[PDB]
């Protein structure tokens, strides 16, 4: 809806920064609204959904098992590792690692999972092979959040991310079980409270993944809809703003409010 694009424009003005936006019909794959669809933004932690998509593909092919246990040490632990810091002694299963990476945005969990697939280069190769030749992951946590202006490392476009997410959640790539698991992890998101969720009416479904990084970078990818079922994908990114986390949160929630209003 036009007024949602006005809200996005409002956000650019008030943040003093670029905002990218896509609203995509989940079933038909038709783009309903867009803003800067072909411009690059740092993915930040939103890449963690793509990461577990690649892990689940390996699980489907038998190259990975969700119950496989990984042990690691104190020195593997990077900044913001709320789950992995608690399991030095017992290790974590692959399933637990993806849960930590998606629902809590655990950074060490993401690095361990990256190691299982062969690193950022192999995540990018995974994306390439499912038809996304735009999105690229280049670094590990936490350096991938650096968001140097015009640096194309660790970036996506709103259009590429939105269509890739649709393929992962509802396309032919993954088994039904793996699709359900990926969206289940996203529904269980615990660190995106002040974002789209804050605009979400009672009874609506949402499955999402937030991101935050340096230089004002903030974003969210989501499947959401009324009557307890997702029916649209929403992607929102911004980078470059000097604004507080709180203002950036409120802008994204406000775009969300408009999206919902004009559903």
């Amino acid at each position: 809806h036009p007024e949602t694009l006005v809200k996005v424009k409002d956000a650019e003005d008030q943040l003093g920064a670029r905002v990218g936006y896509i609203e995509l019909d989940l079933n038909s794959g038709k783009i309903l609204e867009s803003f800067r669809p072909e411009e690059r933004f740092p993915m930040m932690s939103t890449f963690k959904v793509l990461l577990c998509g690649a892990v689940l593909s390996r699980v489907d092919a038998g190259q990975e098992q969700l119950g496989r246990r990984i042990h690691y040490s104190q020195n593997d632990l990077v900044e913001y590792s709320p789950v992995t810091e608690k399991h030095l002694t017992d290790g974590m299963t692959v399933r637990e690692l993806c849960s930590a990476a998606i629902t809590m945005s655990d950074n060490t969990a993401a690095n361990l999972l990256l190691t299982t697939i062969g690193g950022p280069k192999e995540l990018t190769a995974f994306l390439h092979n499912m038809g996304d030749h735009v999105t690229r992951l280049d670094r590990w946590e936490p350096e991938l959040n650096e968001a140097i202006p015009n640096d194309e490392r660790d970036t996506t476009t709103p259009a590429a991310m939105a269509t890739t997410l649709r393929k992962l959640l509802t396309g032919e790539l993954l088994t039904l079980a793996s699709r359900q698991q990926l969206i289940d992890w996203m529904e269980a998101d615990k660190v995106a409270g002040p974002l789209l969720r804050s605009a979400l009416p009672a009874g609506w479904f949402i499955a999402d993944k937030s991101g935050a990084g340096e230089r004002g970078s903030r974003g969210i990818i989501a499947a959401l809809g009324p009557d307890g079922k997702p029916s649209r994908i929403v992607v929102i990114y911004t980078t470059g703003s000097q604004a507080t986390m709180d203002e950036r949160n409120r802008q994204i929630a406000e775009i969300g409010a408009s999206l919902i209003k004009h559903w």
